């Protein structure tokens, strides 16, 4: 009946799913390369100058946390909630694909889903300040930090609707 | 039996988030009243001392992000768990209300709350620190800030019982 | 078939989670060992100097937050998650000790694990800028903070390797 509606949805939030995934590894790779590569700290008169402006802007933001002249950690917390999502979605696509197994791994797959949601809603909450801040536009380009965030939005309704569809089935 | 037990375990903690709800918003009014008043940045003067405190008061917590001039953005991610608690609760309500969908709908409720009970927990180890600091009581009134968290804990033991009740029944 | 072997997985993944409970639980005593006496504070001199780096550096961990002088909040929040995992461990103990009660329970299990596993996270993201970061080495010594960031990964995978088998089982 309906029952027939709700797989079509599930099947939907898994293109949704792997359509957000790959914008925010594209935002994210972005902000990663500009980070790689960044004037600020070569000469030492740019460390003692910009070393606590860097600092302070990524500290007001309370989820990234600051790594100067460690540009691969700078994202290393929002580069987590891609491998996590992708692991949650290697899931629910798996019980969309077998169909079969959602009796067995369905209360797994939430239980994932569940925590994943939140360091979205954390990062969400943490890159808008990003896009308020002149400085943070400056020297990350304004557009990286927003195909990073459209990213997540985009994950976030994605799990809002896997978690409805696969929520509910047979 | 049991389960006419755990309906009322059930419909109770669904009030008892209800009553919830008021004194939150009631004390996250009463904090944006107050951030909407704030005379701090009113004479420029004011502007250059006042704003070094007002951020580290914020931004000492590691959750709420200070927007010093802007006091609509000061307490946006409180106001999300609040709008996604109300949403939470539509889905937990309708599940009491309508017990026959709870066989289907019910893991939708347990995910969401799920990712809304850590961000009801995070928050209240933020606002307690608000509580323990003599500046930021003195901005924003500590009535104010009691009131918002006295709310806090009430929908995180209401989320707490429905997990409990919602979670195990027929 | 396999259910026997999902058990099996799940019987080791409690005794993890309870192997693991041990070893942050170390870690965390031997932080509040370390904050609970230290000297920094002992003199007006070290108050006004060392307070304000103090409060810098847990700040700089977009999670912890800073009481210098005041050790018994200091890891308040971390002492938190090491009870909540111990109240999902009665959860999921008793489902795995007395499998019976699992049909009903294991929502609730489930939904407070959800929650749990996030804070797990968060909170090694942080205690990770704080094995990297040398002025928070020095004061609370390498090792306490290594073997309580031992634990938070001991933790949050027997949390998914239970969350896997319990979700998974029968
Ligand atoms: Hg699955
Ligand atoms: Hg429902
Ligand atoms: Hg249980």
């Amino acid at each position: 009946g309906l029952n027939k509606f709700i797989y079509v949805g599930l099947v939907i939030s898994q293109l949704l799913t792997l359509a957000a995934y790959v914008v925010v590894t594209a935002g994210a790779a972005l902000l990663q390369k500009k980070a790689n590569t960044l004037t600020l700290f070569d000469t030492q008169e740019g460390i003692d100058k910009y070393t606590p402006v860097y600092k302070e802007v990524f500290t007001a933001t309370t989820y990234i946390i600051a790594y100067p002249q460690q540009p691969q950690y700078q994202f290393q917390y929002q580069w987590w909630i891609i491998q996590f999502e992708l692991f949650v979605f290697l899931l629910t696509a798996a019980c969309t694909v077998f169909p079969s197994i959602i009796k067995r791994m369905r209360p797994v797959a939430l239980t994932f889903i569940a925590s994943a949601l939140v360091l979205v809603m954390d990062n969400i909450n943490a890159i808008f300040f990003l896009l308020r801040n002149e400085t943070a536009k400056a020297v990350f380009d304004d557009y990286r930090i927003a195909t990073a965030q459209a990213g997540l939005i985009m994950v976030g309704v994605a799990n809002g609707l896997t978690i409805f569809f696969l929520g509910s089935y047979d």
